[PDB]
């Protein structure tokens, strides 16, 4: 019984995490979720990576989940001689479809998004690397476009582009998209995110594509995009054909503004969690990492309130794939994680209020949430669950208290792995009923989380019948 | 056009005095400037007070000055020279008799001598925001022997912390009473007191302006640990004060950067409910010293305070030292005026359940009752010669802007503190519902308001030298 982190950490896989035994080190200090981001690498390095992850995993009997994540369209400057100039006055500058690796210097670059020319009209605005360098198109002829600086900067190699607002049209899922989820397939990922998703047919298409494949793996959608967050409706359309919401925050906000981001992320997590989905807040929480062994104090105050509104988890990107300091970053990140958790608003819920459910399960798990969070004596909420479902609808309310999801499958658990205050527990017993409900109290007291006097909430399937599904709350004794 | 209501504090220095940059960043929104007496002369200091009142006199705007006092300096002197250091188990050693004599090989000087008898074995000091640590295994005289455990390089001048409370240094040095004279000279609106252990300490600081024939406002600089061990202890800081300062760079460091939001969010809710202003301070957007635009964790941070309910958001080194102080400034606004859109900050509960024993109080909140619920109102408007109902119709969230009509300028100062007030010169000779028209027809003549919109004016009306702000007016423009 000591308090246990409830937000949980992914992190992504690169050379950082291959080099000497840092992965491992990474899944010590506790990750819970590691992203393979297909933009990079091969099928062969993420395959052995699957490999060398999941028995790491079965030597420190730890329960990680695999994120698998697409890399979309690249809308990219491409590459030059090596000459990365730019001034900063009103300087033309081209961006030619058709031009290979002839150096920026003056005013010429290719795009190897060729469909840029069909998608900007003058007077639009291009922000390359995330606003570094931004330029405003005077005109566009067959596959030029001729922009000029206003403000401007250093410009490398492959920077990304993005239209102020939305408006580019390029199709979510590329070939190499295609050809990846092939793999995620065969690697058998449990989540499956896609990047640039235009509305929820986007994420529907890539689930089939994961379905024809054999893989039925849990839809992130990446909310990247100014066209899914500029209505209710949109959000709502993009969430609801997703299983999970990550919230990209790098070219979302520089689509829309950087301070219009907060509020769009709060709302993002918001309605996640009310539609019963999980969260990820996501790009590079802590992004001085990559060079130095602590946080900047903004970085902690980032992860900290995304933890206060509502987020499951948070990711690293560089920081573990590419930085200096792998297992560093996760252990800090998990300390600022369990400081926020202390703060009295993220314990609370008002319980769903004038909310209605038309579902057994949602009414066991709203109900035991309610019960959890108010008797005196309370340590625990277990959820014995085969597909995880109870552990996501019980997560969905805030509380400082840890759920821990019972299930035989490595899959549930590995998928449980992802969600707010959830400790997946291996259990298989051949018991049902109390019988079980107490063994797995007391194999929860065996490994320390409950103490003999503690009152615990229990969730259960319990019918004379192959009907139905989880319908019981049991409230006991330890020992 | 909606205007912004979280308001800036910026630190002068070298980066202001160079080229015209003073008056760029007032431009750029500035509303409290703040001299920071660490650095530089009284002469320096000086200079700059008459610059800012000439600027903005020039500008026709309201610009507080704030002197914000150095406090103790636990510092670890200065050696020959000793800029780096490793540590797998390393002996260190501070021995408060030193001027001038090397860092490595354990040895440096301690500018506050009273830390030896306030370490015991087992106490871990963080040097440079805990860039460095050491873990301390003895104290003998004056010499406390410690081992480094964290490391890294070892600066000149770099601050000392105690995990934790524990330091016993005076708040109020000698230099801050030669300062807080300067600051009398000067006619600082605010004062920042350093290192506060209780609310005695303001209270002596507050004793020494008064002496010097200084009325200003006393900021508590919120630093220690001491001063959030509980809720008395905060209350107990928080009363003696006129405004409260999150200190985030020194108390991050003695009680954890985690626990730092968590205390950040009760002073700033705490501050707002015992009717006091709160700025929250220190390197908010640290990243533009050098580079033109900020990382998106401090747009986080800066914004997230703004929903927290600050008063105000601090610059210190982007404005005094760095290469973007006016650029900083507008790209503090910016992401304030974006945050100021959400509308977890624009509503209120209006304070159920508390009840007031002041008439001008009661008109303050329910002036924002009526101006948050009556659909097409446009503006408040407190008649206020000293500012007090601005102070608490300003403690109440909401989207609009609050003009504070005073005809002195240290009200007007004053008052470019508090968030979402416009201080606005007025001056009538007339009374009543005349002031009262007069007022706001002079502001929908600066473009403030429009004819058809609906304002809520507080002021003092009665036929007696007794009492203050006591009637609530619900008047048509033009
Ligand atoms: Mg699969």
């Amino acid at each position: 019984s000591r308090r246990l982190r409830r937000t949980k950490i992914v992190t992504t896989l690169g050379p950082a995490t291959d080099r000497d035994n840092n992965l491992e080190k990474v899944i010590a200090a506790g990750a819970n979720v590691v992203r393979m981001n297909f933009s990079h690498g091969s099928p062969e390095d993420h395959k052995m990576r699957a490999d060398k992850v999941r028995e790491i995993a079965a030597k420190l009997g730890r329960h990680v989940a695999i994120l698998g994540d697409l890399q979309g369209p690249k809308i990219r400057v491409s590459t030059f001689k090596e000459g990365k100039v730019f001034l900063n006055i009103g300087d033309k500058f081209l961006l030619d479809a058709n031009l290979g690796k002839g150096e920026g210097d003056k005013e010429k670059v290719g795009i190897d998004y060729k469909g840029l020319p069909a998608d900007v009209v003058p007077g639009d605005i291009l922000l390359l690397d995330d606003g570094r360098v931004q330029l405003k198109v005077l005109e566009v002829q067959g596959m030029k476009v001729f922009t000029e600086v206003t403000v401007g900067g250093p410009l490398s190699n492959n920077k990304g582009i993005n239209k102020l607002g939305g408006g580019l049209s390029a199709e979510a899922l590329t070939e190499k998209d295609k050809a990846d989820i092939k793999t995620a397939a065969l690697i058998g990922v449990d989540y499956l995110a896609v990047s640039f998703p235009r509305c929820g047919e986007d994420l529907n298409y890539a689930r089939r594509l994961a379905r024809d494949a054999g893989c039925d793996a849990k839809i992130v959608a990446k909310v990247e995009r100014a066209e899914a967050v500029c209505s209710q409706d949109a959000m709502d359309d993009i969430i609801l054909a997703s299983d999970v919401v990550m919230v990209a925050r790098g070219d979302l906000g520089v689509e829309i503004g950087d301070p219009e981001l907060v509020g769009i992320q709060k709302a993002l997590i918001r309605r996640a969690r009310q539609l019963n989905r999980a969260v990820i807040t996501a790009t590079q929480m802590m992004e001085s990492m990559i060079t130095n062994p602590m946080p900047t104090r903004a970085e902690v105050m980032d992860v900290a309130n995304a933890v206060l509104d509502g987020t499951d988890a948070v990711m690293l990107s560089a920081e573990t794939a590419a930085g200096q300091y792998p297992s560093e970053t996760v252990a800090a990140m998990a300390r600022v994680c369990l400081g926020a958790e202390k703060i009295p608003s993220i314990n609370v819920s008002k319980h769903r209020l004038d909310v209605q459910f038309d579902n057994v399960e949602e009414a066991i798990a709203m109900s035991a949430m309610y019960a959890a969070n108010h008797l005196k004596g309370v340590t625990a909420i277990i959820t014995m669950t085969e597909s995880g479902r109870t552990a996501l609808m019980t997560s969905r309310i805030s509380s400082g208290l840890p759920i821990f999801a019972m299930s035989r499958h490595e899959r549930t658990l590995n998928l449980t792995a992802l969600y707010r205050g959830v400790t997946p527990v291996h259990f298989d017993s051949a018991n049902d009923g109390v019988a079980a409900a107490s063994e797995a109290v007391n194999l929860l007291r065996d490994k320390g989380y409950l103490m003999s006097g503690d009152l615990v909430i229990v969730t259960q399937g319990d019918v004379m019948s192959t009907v139905g599904s989880t319908n019981t709350t049991r409230i006991l004794t330890v020992e």
